Parts: structure tokens; sequence; C-alpha cells
């Protein structure tokens, strides 16, 4: 029965919690980082052209 | 039955969630980083030529 409770808790919390949190965080951070990288590339190109 | 629920949750969340999120994030970040590296190389070459 103790082992059963181990299984119950591990199934309930870890899988779904990690899925939701990791998916949302990774997607948002990846989109923001891609946009920031594009903006930095544009700014570096502008500075190089001015130079 | 508890073990069954463990299996169900682990299969449903982890595989598909990791697949989608990692694929999208890695592809976007890699493309942005490649573009930024190319732009930085161009800017460094311009600065070196000016020097």
């Amino acid at each position: 029965a103790a082992k059963v409770k181990l299984t119950l808790e591990q199934a309930k919390l870890p899988d779904s919690q990690i899925r939701s949190a990791g998916f949302q965080d990774l997607l948002v951070q990846e989109q923001t980082k891609v946009q920031t990288a594009q903006t930095r590339r544009i700014d570096q190109e502008i500075l190089s052209a001015g130079f």
C-alpha cells in the first residue's frame, strides 16, 4: 500500500506538471529568444553598414 | 492499476510534449543563432577591413 501511494503521487504530480510547465516556458522563451536574436542581427547589420 | 496509471500519465505527457516543445524551440533558436553568427562574422570582417 505504501508503494501504491508512491506510484499515485509520482504519476499525479510529475508527468502533468512537467509537461505543462516545461512546454509553456520553453515555447515562450524560445519565441522571445528568436525575436531578440533577429533584432540583434538587424542592429549589428545596421552598425556594420554605418561603420 | 496504480502502475497502469503511472504508465498512462508518463506516456501521454512526456513523449509528445518533449517532442513538440524541443523540436520547435531548438529549430527556432538554431536558425536565429546561425543568422546572428553570420551577421557577427560580417560585422567583424567589416571592422577588420576598416582597421
